[PDB]
């Protein structure tokens, strides 16, 4: 709809920030796009690509997810909800992936990054999939600075929607690995006020949120509406003031506009 475009523009205006939306509707292979080719800081939405890279690696190393990783005090960063419970012990790569995806643990993300060879290796994995837009430049916590004009740790809504579709509904990952990614995303604990908040209660959602400087507030989701083909939705939002507050409501509103 041109109506949908007008409503998204209205939402953006009211919000004071910059909104990026990409919806893929697998029912009819249509898209709804708003600033979908602009770059936005991914913040923790990048953790999907890092977990996917480990899942890919596990297809040629079948006991990889059980591999143990030491957690030390020196690993702690700014937000360690799961890793702080495991200091001086080990977590498996499966546990780290779950912590990164479901609690947005930042130590967990740094262990996924390190395992696969660093930010440039996560980026090369994206390229191998056909995503030529995604770039992961830094580790946690600095990858979330979200400075306007800074291309580090950014992607576009279009690219991220196409990539999430490939990862969750397509064939980027083997069936076991794809199912594990989907299960992890469906068990997310951080997204109930974001895309989920703009959809009917009966719909099933797997999502990953992100937040960072400049009031950056993000969510990427695979959605199974009741008796419908699935949708992929990326909603990215960022604001002009360095210390702007979170605006999860804006993502909920965008989700409601594009699925109404
Ligand atoms: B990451 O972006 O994911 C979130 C998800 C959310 O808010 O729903 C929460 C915690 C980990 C992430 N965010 C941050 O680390 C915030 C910042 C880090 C450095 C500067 S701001
Ligand atoms: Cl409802």
């Amino acid at each position: 709809t041109a109506d949908v475009q007008q409503k998204l523009a209205e939402l953006e205006r009211q919000s004071g920030g910059r909104l990026g939306v990409a919806l893929i509707n697998t029912a009819d292979n249509s898209q709804i796009l708003y600033r979908a080719d602009e770059r936005f800081a991914m913040c923790s939405t990048s953790k999907v690509m890092a977990a996917a890279a480990v899942l890919k690696k596990s297809e040629s190393e079948p006991n990889l997810l059980n591999q143990r990783v030491e957690i030390k005090k020196s690993d702690l960063v700014n937000y360690n909800p799961i890793a702080e419970k495991h200091v001086n012990g080990t977590m498996s790569l499966a546990e780290l992936s779950a912590a990164a995806l479901q609690y947005s643990d930042n130590v967990a993300m740094n262990k996924l990054i390190a395992h696969v060879g660093g930010p440039a290796s996560v980026t090369a994995f994206a390229r191998q999939l056909g995503d030529e837009t995604f770039r992961l430049d830094r580790t946690e916590p600095t990858l979330n600075t979200a400075i306007p004009g800074d291309p580090r740790d950014t992607t576009s809504p279009r690219a991220m929607a196409q990539t999430l579709r490939n990862l969750t509904l397509g064939k980027a990952l083997g069936d076991s690995q794809r199912a594990q990614l989907v299960t992890w995303m469906k068990g997310n604990t951080t997204g109930a006020a974001s895309i989920q908040a703009g959809l009917p209660a009966s719909w099933v959602v797997g999502d990953k949120t992100g937040s960072g400087g400049y009031g950056t507030t993000n969510d990427i989701a695979v959605i199974w509406p009741k008796d419908r083909a699935p949708l992929i939705l990326v909603t990215y939002f960022t604001q002009p003031q360095p210390k702007a507050e979170s605006r999860r409501d804006v993502l909920a509103s965008a989700a409601k506009i594009v699925t109404d």
